[PDB]
DNA sequence: CGGCAGTACTG
DNA sequence: CAGTACT
DNA sequence: GCCG
């Protein structure tokens, strides 16, 4: 990155914002830090700054207060709260609402938050992980998970494909967390396995602890066995063969990435998500959907991009 | 002016 | 529903 | 915050 100088002092901004629930704003922070962490050389002139798609006035002002500067005066006017409201809203299932009403009600610490604060089940399942979850785990664990999945689930029906997609499939040598896609080629034989695979995993001590059970979503708490073990997040989808590439790209991500594709889609009157590649969709003034379109066959992740008219990207190349 | 992705749970 | 989460 |  050309410019640690600039973007170091801007996501402190970025931060502040989001955990202040001023999501906008911080989504734009967010993406001229990208775009500036990807320009080839350092930013030098405020027309420069400006030259760059995600920069605009106020930002370029920004850049060129720090490199004439060194600093930027609006770091000094950040609230006090920030940083509990960081700590607050890095537990599970607290967000910037919860946080602010803690907050509010004159919480500080997780020690205030412990004695005092009622929480949600799910609340209380990331408090007591609260270390764990903030910690990656090696590529290698991953692999360990996913297996344990996988070995599961197979020993229902042999014919389940489980993968794993998050950062694991963008090929990164640590993960946050073990995204595990599940699916059959007979288009059947998904159905009805979260019950019996879920209390396989329980009956070994593996899942530790539920955060979201749905009919095709799991989002919980896992833990290989022996010494030296962390709680990790596992979240697993079960999807019908029909959507698998859909799904399989959204569940690969990156995040950006995965905007930036439905953002691209919804400009060619198409939209994209974990079920379908839709065309002909048909929206309102407000760009949000008033009819439904028709669902176009996408077999492979391939045929997502080029139904949208874009080169194919190797997961690796999508870790925006 | 106003969208900024699209969707799934929770209670 | 608002809130939070997933990528 | 940015951009159409
Ligand atoms: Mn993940
Ligand atoms: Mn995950
Ligand atoms: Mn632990
Ligand atoms: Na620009
Ligand atoms: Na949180
Ligand atoms: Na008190």
């Amino acid at each position: 990155n050309h410019n640690l100088h600039i973007t170091e002092k801007l996501e402190v901004l970025a931060k502040a914002y989001s955990v202040q629930g001023d999501k906008w704003r911080a989504l734009g922070y967010a993406k001229a830090i990208n775009a500036l962490k990807s320009f080839h050389k350092p930013v030098t002139s405020y027309q420069e700054a400006c030259s760059i798609p995600g920069i605009g006035k106020r930002m370029a002002e920004k850049i060129i207060e720090i490199l004439e500067s060194g600093h930027l005066r609006k770091l000094d006017h950040i609230s006090e709260s920030v940083p509990v409201l960081e700590l607050f809203s890095n537990i599970w299932g607290a967000g910037t609402k919860t946080a602010q009403m803690w907050y509010q009600q004159g919480f500080r610490s997780l020690e205030d938050i412990r004695s005092q604060a009622s929480l949600t089940t799910q609340q209380a399942i990331g408090l007591k992980h609260y270390s764990d979850f903030l910690e990656r785990m090696p590529r290698e664990e991953a692999t360990e998970i996913e297996q344990t999945v996988q070995k599961a689930a197979q020993a229902f029906n042999s014919g389940l494909l489980c993968v794993a997609c998050g950062s694991y499939r963008r090929g990164k040598a640590t993960c946050g967390d073990v995204d595990v896609l599940i699916t059959h080629p007979d288009g059947r034989s998904h159905r009805g396995i979260f019950s019996r695979l879920l209390d396989s995993l329980r009956q070994e001590g593996f899942l530790t602890d539920d955060l979201v059970k749905g009919e095709t979503k799991y989002l919980g708490v896992c833990r290989l066995p022996g010494p030296g073990r962390r709680h990790r997040r596992l979240d697993i989808i079960v999807v019908p063969y029909s959507e698998f590439a859909c799904a399989l790209l959204y569940f690969t991500g990156s995040a950006h990435f995965n905007r930036s594709m439905r953002a691209l889609a919804k400009t060619k009157g198409m939209s994209l998500s974990e079920h379908a590649l839709s065309t002909a969709v048909v929206r309102n003034t407000h760009g949000a959907k008033v009819g439904p379109g028709r669902v176009l066959p996408t077999p492979t992740e391939k045929d997502v991009f080029r139904l949208l008219g874009l080169p194919y990207r190797e997961p690796a190349e999508r870790d925006w």
